[PDB]
């Protein structure tokens, strides 16, 4: 039908403008902590600690399938990112910190992005 092509163009819209968002997130996290998923290799307990890991890298597969229908979705994942870092690193770790400063940073972008999401619809 058009109406079903019309709602594709409005999602390939949303995910351009998401991508946009997801590379200036990603700029905020310089030491790239959070660009790829936690190791289990490494953290072979990490899923004994954390139940929903988070990562860009799993962001951004998620975007280019179109998998976020709304900037909910998407700020969903972004905060997955920050709350398990928070909770499996303690406050003196370089990473509990670098997640400080990404939620800080990246509050800015994400307050335009949800005014640019409600302006253009």
């Amino acid at each position: 039908s058009m109406e079903q092509v019309a709602m594709e163009l409005r999602l390939t819209e949303l995910t351009r403008l998401l991508r946009s968002v997801l590379d200036q997130l990603q700029d905020k996290d310089p030491a790239r902590i959070f660009a790829q998923p936690v190791s289990l290799k490494e953290v072979p307990d990490y899923l004994d600690h954390i139940k929903h890991p988070m990562d860009f890298a799993t962001m951004r597969k998620r975007l280019e399938a179109q998998g976020y229908k709304n900037l909910h979705e998407f700020e969903e994942d972004f905060d997955l990112i920050i709350d398990n870092c928070m909770k499996y690193n303690a406050r003196d770790t370089v990473f509990y910190r670098a997640a400080v400063r990404l939620r800080d940073q990246g509050g800015v972008v994400l307050r335009q992005a949800r005014r640019e999401v409600d302006s253009i619809g």
